[PDB]
């Protein structure tokens, strides 16, 4: 069936790779689903902003906070990689400001500064399983968080419980409906992974996602796709364990992109 050959698929590019590749799909519209080492644990890097941003929408859906709270920080608090935090440090940024630099730009400080207001990586962790997600940890801060290290524990998820967290809260309940769509509208205005999965889906097609990378050759791409003419897909795709380049990596994630798109469509046509 397409999910067989999905898999196969999956199979085949991970080994001219030679990476170790963790890939969850799951289409909304057919109900049907196809995986790759789905159950294995892989490095989050700065894919854990996705997680981090619906546990401040969840926290002001509740009253917990505002996303109209301004956060001031220091010069002391920037670190690498923040295009938008950077240069508003004197005047500080709201929470939604935040949220937006976090999901949208991936800007580390502001990942940092979403972080600060959950209870650090233990109210993430936290937060994930009050998901029903067993499995995902943070353990560290950015840029820490991206060593990646192979068999390290911190800083990981698996494919399988990133999907399911991903459908509570862009699809399910885990958010109101209207944080669920401020969520959305940061991963859909992201152009971080334009040479990830988004630059494997057919025309007319989105995708929301956030991007992530680390070392040992770590390059992830997760989120939730809009076909043309269908119900959304949930993706998440971990790759590890590269020794190619950084272009290398992310035309291997556009594959993945090809891979899934093609299943849906196959699913849809009853192929």
């Amino acid at each position: 069936n397409a999910a067989a050959q999905a898999q196969r698929q999956l199979a085949l590019l991970e080994q001219r790779h030679g990476v170790r590749l963790g890939v969850q799909v799951h289409d909304r519209d057919s109900d049907r689903a196809f995986s790759h080492r789905a159950d294995e644990r892989f490095p989050m890097c700065s894919t854990f902003k996705l997680l981090a941003a619906g546990a401040v929408l969840a926290r002001a859906d509740r009253g917990d906070d505002s996303l109209r709270r301004l956060i001031r920080y220091g010069a002391a608090d920037i670190v690498a990689y923040s295009p938008v935090t950077g240069p508003r440090q004197a005047e500080g940024m709201t929470l939604e400001q935040l949220c937006e630099a976090a999901v949208t730009r991936s800007d580390n400080t502001a990942g940092n500064l979403l972080l600060s207001t959950l209870g650090g990586p233990p109210g993430l962790t936290a937060y994930a399983r009050g998901l029903g997600d067993r499995m995902t940890r943070l353990d560290r801060i950015e840029t820490a968080l991206n060593e990646a290290r192979p068999g390290d524990p911190r800083d990981t998820t698996t494919p399988a419980a990133m999907a399911g967290n991903l459908q509570r809260l862009l699809l399910g309940d885990a958010l109101q409906s209207a944080s669920r769509q401020r969520l959305a509208d940061w991963l859909l205005a992201s152009q971080t992974g334009d040479t990830r999965l988004r630059a494997g889906l057919p025309a007319g097609w989105r995708i929301g996602d956030k991007t992530g990378a680390g070392g040992h050759g770590t390059n992830n791409d997760i989120g939730v796709i809009w076909p043309r003419d269908g119900a959304p897909v949930l993706i998440s795709a971990y790759l590890t364990q590269s020794s190619a380049s950084r272009e290398a990596q992310n035309a291997v994630l556009a594959e993945v992109g090809r891979i899934a798109a093609h299943a849906v469509a196959a699913w849809r046509l009853g192929s």
